[PDB]
């Protein structure tokens, strides 16, 4: 399935998407970007609209 | 000003802002952003917009 990730940071805001066989194989994908990017927050999962978000 | 980055990759797609005071700045931020996300494209940039392109 698509998951999304939105970056709420305070130098780097937006939206990455990935295809993923399960959302853990995602989310590891996606906490990886968010470490790429500078990007340290409280994370959140919505299962429904399969999107993470990170929040500075 | 903000500017934005459009991912469009075989693995990621998105979209990223930031912040820059000129237009080099953002673009060597989201050179390394694109590197960091493994997605290696062509490049364009759209002045009135403020808006970069990766495509794979
Ligand atoms: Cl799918
Ligand atoms: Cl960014
Ligand atoms: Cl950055
Ligand atoms: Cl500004
Ligand atoms: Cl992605
Ligand atoms: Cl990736
Ligand atoms: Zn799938
Ligand atoms: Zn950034
Ligand atoms: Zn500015
Ligand atoms: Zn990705």
């Amino acid at each position: 399935m698509t998951y999304k990730l939105i970056l709420n940071g305070k130098t780097h805001k937006g939206e990455l998407t990935t295809e993923a066989v399960d959302a853990a194989t995602a989310e590891k994908h996606f906490k990886q970007h968010a470490n790429d990017l500078g990007v340290d927050g409280e994370w959140t999962y919505d299962d429904a609209t399969k999107t993470f978000t990170v929040t500075e």
